[PDB]
């Protein structure tokens, strides 16, 4: 559902302020978070990713390194909308992408790539939000 990927984006973002006020970060992220949805936009800031990574690790789907807790991502979706089959194909998508992107110390910039996949995967299904 793409209303269910809405309320989820929002609430995903609600951490941001805050994490800006602990990792303290630009305007280009503000730019990309508006526009994550759009079709065909590439996201070209690292630093995006950092905010990515923050905003994750607060909501307990990431541990201290970046592999995703997929019973607390799970537990996300639901709490903000999604049923049992949304949420699981949810994890399953994150999990294939965790998968087919390349290992990187850098994990601001691994995490730009799980997240331009799991984008992609949104669109394949039609699930992602006009943010409007
Ligand atoms: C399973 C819940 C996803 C909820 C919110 C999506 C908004 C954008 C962040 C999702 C991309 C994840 C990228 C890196 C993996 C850490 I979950």
């Amino acid at each position: 559902s793409q209303e269910v990927m809405k309320n989820l984006s929002l609430n995903f973002g609600k951490a941001l302020d805050e994490c800006k006020k602990e990792m303290t970060l630009t305007d280009a992220i503000n730019e990309d978070f508006y526009n994550f949805w759009k079709e065909g936009y590439e996201i070209k800031n690292r630093e995006t990713g950092c905010a990515i990574m923050c905003l994750s690790t607060k909501l307990n789907m990431l541990d201290p390194e970046g592999n995703l807790h997929h019973g607390n991502a799970m537990e996300f979706a639901k709490k903000h909308g999604a049923d049992e089959t949304m949420a699981q194909q949810l994890i399953d998508i994150v999990h294939g992408c965790e998968k087919s992107t390349p290992a990187n110390d850098d994990k601001c910039i691994w995490t730009l790539g799980v997240a331009t996949c799991f984008k992609a995967e949104i669109h394949k299904l039609n699930w992602a939000p006009s943010m409007d």
